[PDB]
Formats: C-alpha cells, structure tokens, sequence
C-alpha cells in the first residue's frame, strides 16, 4: 500500500485503539444509559417513569450516543497528529465527552424526582 500509511501508523494504530475502545463504550452507553433508566425505575420510581422510556427517549438517548459513537469512527479512522488544520481531533475527543456528559446529566435529571 502508500508508505503514508507506514508513515502515519503510530498515531493511526494509537487514535484507532483509544477511540475504538471509546466506541465500544459509546455502545455500552446505548445500554447502560437505558439499564440506567431502568434502576430508575425498578429502584426509585422516577416521577416521569412513563415517559422517561418508550422509542421517544430510547431513540433520542441512544440517538445522542450514536453521534458520540460517529466521531469515535471518524477519530480512530486516524486524524494523525494535531497540526494547525487538525486541532479538532482531541477536541471532538471533548464533544464526544460532551455527548457523554449530557447523557449523564440525563440520567442524573431522571432521577432526581422520584416517588
């Protein structure tokens, strides 16, 4: 193949490891966000329990998880390093903590009214 791929290996074979193993996590997400929704229920009883489910916030949370999960792909296809023009690869690193960050606070506001 092109020696560029030789060339580029190290910060290929270094964004593909972290930032698959973040995309496994992105699906792991997808569950946990909704086994998490589901201890809301079977534990506390979130006071939007018929709602906080169903394809509406099924669909949006893993929805939200899936864009997480898309720039895990278009960062561990290997973005190489962060010249001037390439400074937005270990910052969509941080979106894609935002989109797990949002996630979270889901969760958290799911569950702070209950019973």
């Amino acid at each position: 193949g092109s020696p560029e791929f030789n060339r580029y290996s190290k910060e290929h074979m270094k964004k593909m490891m972290k930032d698959l193993e973040g995309l496994h996590r992105a699906e792991q997400s997808l569950h946990d966000l909704q086994e998490r929704l589901h201890k809301a229920q079977e534990e506390h009883r979130t006071v939007e329990v018929e709602k906080v489910h169903l394809e509406k916030k099924l669909r949006d949370e893993i929805n939200l998880a899936k864009q997480e999960a898309q720039r895990l792909k278009e960062l561990r296809e290997g973005t190489e390093n962060e010249r001037s023009r390439q400074k937005y690869a270990e910052e969509e690193l941080e979106q894609v903590r935002e989109a797990l960050r949002k996630a979270e606070k889901e969760l958290e506001s799911h569950s702070s009214w209950y019973a």
